[PDB]
């Protein structure tokens, strides 16, 4: 095994790791080789899980963490009961309170570049966009950050905790220069 | 076993299935033969469970999911402590906040026909009526939908998810044309 | 064993029964003989448990359900940190929100007689008094019922459910004419 | 073993004891000899745990209960995402709602002496200070007690319960005259 | 509810009760009315469970405790892999060590009458027969009791414990004169 | 609380302690006062539990650890299915393999004095007698020690471990000179 | 989803299904399309699990159910501590008692054809071969069936139970004519 | 953290890791620095755990995995009930069947050098000695290996699995050249 893989298994809880292994394998990647992609999907999975935990009881429908067909089924059921436009690509969450899907991005570049690139890929204007980064900076559409400051600051802290742990194990540099 | 039965056991959590088996057998039906009635009572059971989960901590007394005699006991205790009129037929919930019983219907026809038919069977005007359907449409008495928009839209989504899963297994058509 | 005892073990959850057995034995009574006292302390224990569950997260300190010495220790710690007067007899709860102890009574007589008798035994005016009965009637000091209408009506319903179950087993009559 | 140690193991839940054993051993002390320091760190650990439980869902980041390096990592991540000043010594909590770290002290002297001594050791003015004592008295910076009266009064009661239990076992006197 | 029913729920573990409720309802009986049949199937279910527990690790295939169709499926699979004759009626166990099915009877008459009646109903000579009674007497085909003396004497004791508990609750007499 | 009581709660697992509290209270004693009797019944309870664990799967019926009436019920069922003589006093176990009841004694005197005294109290010759002591010495009827040397030596070790723990807490001397 | 897939999820316990999903995806297959291969690997996984359960406590090292690299690691450790020849292909078990690896095959053809084909693929003579089929027939190298008759007959029964369940759902025919 | 530490946490189950952390800290070492000593005590802990699992039900008293004082207490109780000589240093197990203590060594040198060195340190001839190594070789006193070949070969395999995992992570070389 790799050094990064062992770090992934000791920093992220097992359920998040199992979902990341299932997600990458459903797209042909192997967690034991593309190990920094392994850490990325784990990090992205934890961020969305904390994000939907930031609301009430059932404000959010979690799209991420399901296989492509079941995730599109919930997308279909959401679209064809609320009336919203079906997105071109799979989002990560659906905000019932705000009646909009959310795409959540976790980047190691500037929140400006990453938002611009995914806002380009999305093109469909309806779905909300919300980016975090491993430095503590965040950016959202219309500056509408959906959650309150306390929930989002928990996410920024967890991200900086991961970058710190990667650096003390000498794996942050390759993780940075691999996105 | 039937194909529908296997779908029922893999789509609804085991506790809901056990309650549905107990409910149908207490009325002489067998889940392994009347399999689309098996899916209906499971669907109806999940909807009411989500419905009472939509309130505070103890807003709702769940009438559905108990055997006829224990369910009438709670109905008696509710009626003879609050003062409300004892219903002619067994409701599904009791709203303490609103001081009224609720009958919850899940239909594959128009919410208008199904409401009209059960409002006819109820006749007793006190108990509230609330219908959902597998298309995302809902209808309630006095347009009083009891729950907020977020909780009810979760129920509509789950219903459309079930219809989608039934269709990909070729069982939605017989399920539709069997109510 | 007795018929009432078997009913007590099948109607009240095991933790409440274990506490009732411990409470009665600490005062020389045996649950297997004084069986209707066994049902009374179980009923009284469940009512107080639902009562403190009716508040926020930690509004209530539960006095009932502890042995005499540990219960007086919490009473001491409560009195000697808030400043309230130490009661002559052991209460059942302590309301931090209202800064007062509560004595909870469950009776099979008129709420008026039972309140009057315990208000006589208490004499110390500080601690709040709140009575329920197996008919759905309640009475509290200064008409201050502490909890909201939804929480108290849950307690009245549970009480009428117990009386109904006792009656169908022919044990309500002796339970009534034994208090 | 010591008498105090046995009391520590029977009064504090095992998870708090395990954390206290880990905390003291990471600083060269042995719980089986410095047994009243063993009770102190257990008491301090429970107080902070109740303290962060006094907020919403994720108002507080718990600093206490982690080893020195992981605790400083969260401190780093907190500081370098919110922007606050990194404290000279390890605090116990971080209040996101109030955007400030908290140092929690549990003393057997006057809240005035203990606050003054730690306010002297801290010197860095940013982090909040909050002291409790085994008599029910508390003191906080700017008289800003962070939590509501109900949560803090739970902590004062638990403290007086511990002192009472220590006294009936003859160990309060040495515990007092050892801080 | 009945007095016997409450005794059934407090003497037999819940899994055995659930199986008995499922078994009787699959044959049109209601546990709440035919309550002594309810105790009989519970007693019969526990005896067979102890019986198969009396062997090695996987000496016995349990036929009892499954619904009619799944029980016949295992009967089919057993018959059509070992080669034994398929029985006319559903047995309770299958002994691999001895290569024979077992029918287990629990009676309140003489082991001689009960064996004779079921040996008459079976007619198919292959399947083994083994009877216990609430007095401690047992009888098996060819005097081949399958299990050792220690396992069978546990079953006789449990049976006499049940009869004793029924008698102190005044329900043994009707239970006896109802088979 | 007492020092011995705290030692009892930290040395014996909670289930054994709960049984000891129930056993002593059923005979009018209070664990918080007669604390060395509290340790004795706990020690006696653990020894019998290890003893019956020393056999096969179901060699032993545990008589100890039940209340007087349920323990006599099993005694009745054992006697009136095996045919053995019903003992004058309650034994602790029943050996099916050897077809005899066992009385287990744990003493702090010489195994000779303790055996002689209980062999005097028993008088009924049928039931087996087996004594252990906190020094590692054991004595059984006809020198028939029922279990193998490995199981009995585990019991002697556990006993000497308890005496050692009591001595380091200064409570062995009063425990010795109290039997 | 497919009808076979739903049957796979309701007939095999979830841990076996998760392993089968992981095993097939590690070789590029998707359980939701190659659904009868999905049932085959599940069936093969359960058979090997029952097989190693047929021995003592730790007679067998399970090779099947691990990913290719971890399975080869145990193969390496086994070979390079016992001294046996490292097999050309991955076996399913390692028998320590017999000091040989085992390849377990579950077929829907004649045990003769399936054994011959895999004995051809293995070529390395050391590793043992053991075939079962859905009719109850088995064949092993040197007629050495490793396990006793009771354990192997459990496996044959489970296999015939699966074929029966597949047939009543109309999926046995395609499952047969797909190997 | 270190790379080795992350490997230790992902290869050994958490209970073994917690014991190793407690064992090293009780002797002044820190698992996060002396990380290959961290892997050694974990490996040594797992080997002894498998070793005592290799016997009957209670053949072995586990000495390793307790703190120095509690481990010496069991040593005292063992010595002063069986009569064996108290060892100069703490052993790892006590074999009741063979009436002797066992010292278990796991080495990365030749089993001959390691045995000779510890046989020199022990000097007390009574206690048995048993060495394993990461190559699959073992050596015991009088060639008495206590366990059967199947149990010991499981231990040799697990050891070679650990060395393989260390090598693929580049940490075996420093682990070898550090003993
Ligand atoms: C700690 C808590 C766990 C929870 C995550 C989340 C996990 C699963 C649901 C469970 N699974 C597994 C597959 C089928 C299925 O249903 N997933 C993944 C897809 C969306 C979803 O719900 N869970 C479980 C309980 C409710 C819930 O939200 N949370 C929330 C805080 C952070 C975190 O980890
Ligand atoms: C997930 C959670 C489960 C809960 C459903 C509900 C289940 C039972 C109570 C348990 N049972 C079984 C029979 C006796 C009994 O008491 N039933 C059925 C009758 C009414 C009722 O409460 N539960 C259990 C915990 C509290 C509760 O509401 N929920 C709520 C969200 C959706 C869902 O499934
Ligand atoms: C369902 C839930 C249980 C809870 C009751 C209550 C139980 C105990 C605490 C546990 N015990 C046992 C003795 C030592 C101890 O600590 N008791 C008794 C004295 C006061 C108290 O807390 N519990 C447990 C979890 C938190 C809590 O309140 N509730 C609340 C709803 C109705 C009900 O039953
Ligand atoms: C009762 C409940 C428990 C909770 C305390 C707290 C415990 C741990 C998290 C668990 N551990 C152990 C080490 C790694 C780890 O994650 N710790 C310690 C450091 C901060 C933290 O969270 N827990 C667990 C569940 C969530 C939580 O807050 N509470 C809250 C009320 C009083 C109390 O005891
Ligand atoms: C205590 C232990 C339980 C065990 C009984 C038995 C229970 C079930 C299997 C579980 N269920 C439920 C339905 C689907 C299913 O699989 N049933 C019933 C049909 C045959 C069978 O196995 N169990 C469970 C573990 C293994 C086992 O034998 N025992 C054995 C001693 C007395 C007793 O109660
Ligand atoms: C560890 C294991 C536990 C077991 C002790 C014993 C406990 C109870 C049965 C549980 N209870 C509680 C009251 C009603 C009831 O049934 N009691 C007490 C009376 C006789 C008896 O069985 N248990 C539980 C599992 C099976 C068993 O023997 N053991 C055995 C080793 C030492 C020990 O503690
Ligand atoms: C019922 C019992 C379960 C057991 C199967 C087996 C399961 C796992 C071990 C658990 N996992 C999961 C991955 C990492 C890991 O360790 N696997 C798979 C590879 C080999 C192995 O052991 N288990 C678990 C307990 C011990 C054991 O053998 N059995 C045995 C009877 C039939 C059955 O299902
Ligand atoms: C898997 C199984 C676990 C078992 C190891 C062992 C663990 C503990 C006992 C638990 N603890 C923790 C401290 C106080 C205490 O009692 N320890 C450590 C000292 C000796 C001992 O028993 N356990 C637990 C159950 C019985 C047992 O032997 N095994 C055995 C196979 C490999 C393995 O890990
Ligand atoms: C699992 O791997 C995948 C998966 C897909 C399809 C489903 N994925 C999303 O819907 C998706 N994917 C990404 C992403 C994209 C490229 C590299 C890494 C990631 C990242 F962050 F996961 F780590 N970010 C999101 O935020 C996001 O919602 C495509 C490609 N790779
Ligand atoms: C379990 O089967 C039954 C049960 C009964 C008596 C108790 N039932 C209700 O009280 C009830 N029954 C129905 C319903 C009615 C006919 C077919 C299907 C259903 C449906 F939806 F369950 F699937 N809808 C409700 O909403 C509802 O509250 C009558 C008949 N069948
Ligand atoms: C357990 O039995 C006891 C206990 C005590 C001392 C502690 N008890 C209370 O503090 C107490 N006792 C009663 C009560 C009094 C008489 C009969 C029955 C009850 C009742 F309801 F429990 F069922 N009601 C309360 O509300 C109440 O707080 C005295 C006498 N009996
Ligand atoms: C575990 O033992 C230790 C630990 C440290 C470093 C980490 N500790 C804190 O950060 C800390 N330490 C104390 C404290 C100080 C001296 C004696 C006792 C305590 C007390 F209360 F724990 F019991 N109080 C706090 O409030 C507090 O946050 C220093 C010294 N001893
Ligand atoms: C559940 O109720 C039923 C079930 C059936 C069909 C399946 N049953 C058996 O296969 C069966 N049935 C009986 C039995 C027969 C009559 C009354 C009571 C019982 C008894 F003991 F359960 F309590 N004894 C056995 O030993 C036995 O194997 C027939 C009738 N009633
Ligand atoms: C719980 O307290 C009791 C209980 C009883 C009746 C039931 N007890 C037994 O059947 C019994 N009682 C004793 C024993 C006797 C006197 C003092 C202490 C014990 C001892 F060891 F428990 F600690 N030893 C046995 O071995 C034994 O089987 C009588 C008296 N006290
Ligand atoms: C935890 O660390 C320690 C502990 C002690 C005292 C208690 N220890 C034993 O009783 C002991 N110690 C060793 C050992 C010795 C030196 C280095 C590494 C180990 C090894 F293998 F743990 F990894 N081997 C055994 O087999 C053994 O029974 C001394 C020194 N270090
Ligand atoms: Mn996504
Ligand atoms: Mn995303
Ligand atoms: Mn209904
Ligand atoms: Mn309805
Ligand atoms: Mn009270
Ligand atoms: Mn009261
Ligand atoms: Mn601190
Ligand atoms: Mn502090
Ligand atoms: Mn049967
Ligand atoms: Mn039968
Ligand atoms: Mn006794
Ligand atoms: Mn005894
Ligand atoms: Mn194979
Ligand atoms: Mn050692
Ligand atoms: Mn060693």
């Amino acid at each position: 095994g790799s050094h990064m893989e062992d770090f992934v298994r000791q920093c992220f809880n097992p359920m998040i790791v199992e979902l990341a292994e299932k997600a990458m394998k459903e797209y042909g990647e192997d967690p034991k080789i593309e190990t920094n992609k392994f850490a990325a999907i784990c990090t992205h999975l934890e961020v969305c899980f904390m994000y939907s935990d930031g609301g009430s009881k059932h404000r959010f429908e979690i799209i991420e963490g399901r296989d492509r067909i079941m995730a599109w089924t919930v997308v279909n059921s959401i679209c064809n009961t609320t009336g919203v436009e079906k997105p071109k690509f799979l989002p990560d969450l659906y905000d019932y309170k705000e009646n909009r899907f959310i795409e959540i991005g976790v980047t190691r570049r500037e929140v400006h570049i990453y938002y611009l690139e995914k806002a380009n890929k999305i093109k469909s204007e309806k779905t909300h966009i919300h980016i975090f980064s491993f430095t503590g900076e965040e950016m959202a559409t219309k500056a509408d950050y959906t959650l309150d400051e306390e929930s989002r600051a928990r996410i920024k802290t967890r991200l900086f905790t991961i970058r710190q742990e990667m650096a003390s194990r000498s794996l942050w540099d390759s993780f940075r220069q691999s996105e």
